[PDB]
């Protein structure tokens, strides 16, 4: 129940005399994601005016110009290909849609089988990162609802990590809020991530990612999504309990993730001998040597993986699970990252999926998603879009900074057991 | 914990004195405390809030008045509201360690820190001779702002106070008709009315009911009931049955659901929807515990609806006229307050709609403050409960399916 009003390309609006076309080189981290789908997130508002939003977007794209570029695929004479990002100002796909029968309650209170109507609010479903040669690296959809507006976006993981994407959304909202021409918002020089793998030749020669199985997103699933809210009081309670049991210092988010992990596995139906993983995004800017600037733009995120058996996770307590997470984070070193990049170049792996039997943590509690006031008020919710993956756990800072929200994608049988888990529902509010 | 930055008397912006006479409904509430409610925001600029309040008091000028107490020669007293522009008490305070999470998620013993966000705790309606009839406190938090207010029930009902808040925020964000007062609608009662001189371990939880679960309860109640039942009647009945189930009361006890009734359209002649003043009464549905527990949701909902249908003009008149010859100026009930009809979120003062609405002290067992949800189809309730009832409610699987308790 969604009609498209307009589909257009939004180009950067360049007050400056345009410079040459910058080329951005792709690392093993970027190339190993070429077959994954665009990541899709969005913000819910009481009010957004689309004209101002589109105008301010063109200005913001000038300031974050790699988001307006395209992948370029080179054919090597050895029958491999190479990719780089060309900052050519090709522009961003921008969709204006209307879903006049959908109201805020419907998106705030989402609960149950996915995909549902909400999937259609996102613009990049089924788009893979290697499609960025011909589709934009950022895609935006603004959907007017009965009594609100949703701004959804999808982005190519080869051009940006979530840290960078949320910095762009914050700049865009600031411009939109103050004046759409950008004349009243400070322009800042963009620092690029650059090339930080000094022992790896580039561009890296890889097999063509499109000459690969190419697997569907519209296939029927049995997945559901639920929202989990953890209050400040309960975050603190979990934090204290994890630290009481643990032998090293455990952060609040580690304790809460460990609690969710244990609970998710308790109700999974997995055998004790199965391995379960907690996959966590790690911002590597400050772990690399030399470290990169905290504001450098691009994907500088690595996925850390904590591995245990189901039996181990259930037999030990909360503090032990939190220690597995923390130990994994501590292991994500510079020497590790570089050695592994050099191994990747001699055993290229570009998977189509992550796997469905893990806790797959994404986004971050650190991103101030509510600071995105476009001029009519801060958002009232932050959500993720397709694709749907069992075990996905999207982390959002709460409207209350001390609280946490999680958007969890789970099998129906797991939800059914989770909603009857008395202790879980003491610590976590499921909607 | 709470630091006061400033206190001001805000009069109407514009520079005989109109008298508003008090009805038996007003006079009966003289010993009650001021009612206190408020709105939570990301951002409020205090200077603009205060200037706009002066402008708003031009329109809602009774809120800037004072009670006047007359001593009559027959050893009684009389009260009226003198619209003298004395002004509204306006307090600016800072709670630097309190954050949005704390107010959104209040849960547990009351009174707690939040009580201090409200300006009129311990103030009774008869104190309006010397204290303002509306009191405002704007409390800056670590990462947000709360606008708390208390009001004297002799000058306004909740319908009127929320219309005032709506007008104030509209003025601050920047009226085709002038303010019309409710007037004297008891033609068989003389004024001023002569009266005698009028002078617990509780917890609060937030309940949210989703659009989906409101509709489920509505459908259930209507399937069971023989008259049409509204969504709010169905949800209130469900909460009522659940509270009584976990109350510890025996079958023979009488228990009540108390509900605010806007009487404007029930009076004859009916009064204008926007007429200003207190034109509300409390309706009381009475049942025994055993009956409420034995019968289903639709029957409880019918008890509420039947009570509402009985709130007639003729009854109100007869009761008021006898009240003047039997002045009465004064639990484990369901005490419903506020209403789903009030649009909480239209109160944008210029920096964004509110992110929550809340009630303040006083705290009383069984209070259930109704707020329309951010999601317009949904409902929020601020419930004041005994710890033993809470413990039973959190272990009630069905209740926690229909209602999200935080
Ligand atoms: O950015 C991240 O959270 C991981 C990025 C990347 N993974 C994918 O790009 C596809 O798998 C996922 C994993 C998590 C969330 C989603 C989603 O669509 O939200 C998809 C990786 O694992 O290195
Ligand atoms: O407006 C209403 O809900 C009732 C008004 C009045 N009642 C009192 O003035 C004192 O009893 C209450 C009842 C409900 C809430 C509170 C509170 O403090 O929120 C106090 C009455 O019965 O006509």
């Amino acid at each position: 129940e969604l009609v498209v009003i307009s589909k257009s390309i939004v180009n950067p609006r360049s007050l400056k005399k345009p410079t040459s076309v910058k080329k951005i080189q792709l690392t093993p981290w970027d190339l190993s994601r070429l077959r994954f789908g665009y990541l899709q997130r969005g913000l819910l508002f009481h009010k957004i005016e689309v004209k101002q939003l589109q105008a301010s977007l063109s200005v913001a794209l000038d300031r974050f110009y790699p988001l307006a570029g395209r992948l370029v695929k080179l054919k090597n004479d050895d029958d491999t290909v190479s990719f780089f990002i060309s900052c050519d100002g090709s522009g961003v796909e921008f969709v204006h849609a209307v879903a006049k029968n959908i109201e805020l309650s419907d998106v705030l209170e989402l609960s149950g089988s996915v995909p549902g109507f909400f999937a259609s609010f996102f613009p990049a479903t089924g788009i893979k990162n290697y499609h960025g040669v011909s589709r934009s690296l950022l895609m935006v959809q603004v959907t007017e609802m009965k009594d609100g507006v949703f701004i959804g976006f999808g982005y190519n993981s080869t051009v940006a990590d979530a840290t960078s994407i949320w910095k762009f959304i914050n700049a865009w909202s600031e411009i939109c809020s103050k004046d759409s021409s950008g004349s009243q918002t400070f322009q800042r020089r963009l620092h690029l991530k650059g090339w930080f793998f000094d022992e790896i030749d580039y561009p890296i020669h890889i097999p063509d990612p499109e000459t690969k199985p190419t697997s569907y997103v519209t296939t029927p699933t049995n997945l559901q999504e639920k929202m989990f809210h953890v209050t400040k009081e309960n975050v603190l309670k979990l934090d204290a309990k994890a630290n009481d049991e643990a032998d090293q210092k455990i952060s609040s988010i580690q304790a809460v993730l460990a609690y969710i992990w244990r609970s998710m596995v308790k109700h999974s139906g997995m055998s004790r001998e199965e391995e379960t993983h907690c996959r966590l995004p790690i911002n590597m800017r400050q772990r690399l040597n030399p470290p990169l600037e905290e504001e450098c733009f691009g994907n500088v995120s690595q996925t850390g993986i904590a591995t245990v058996t189901v039996g181990e996770l259930l037999d030990h307590g909360l503090g032990w699970a939190a220690m597995q997470i923390n130990n994994m984070e501590l292991s994500q070193t510079d020497e590790k990252a570089k050695a592994f990049a050099e191994n990747w170049v001699k055993n290229i792996k570009i998977p189509v999926s992550v796997g469905s039997k893990d806790l797959v943590v994404t986004n971050s509690h650190r991103f101030d998603v509510y600071c995105n006031d476009f001029g009519w008020g801060k958002p009232i919710a932050a959500r993720a879009g397709p694709p749907y993956l069992n075990g996905r756990l999207v982390v959002f800072k709460g409207i209350g900074e001390a609280s946490l929200d999680f958007q969890a994608c789970l099998l129906p049988q797991v939800v059914e057991k989770l909603v009857k888990d008395a202790e879980f529902n003491e610590y976590v509010s499921i909607v």
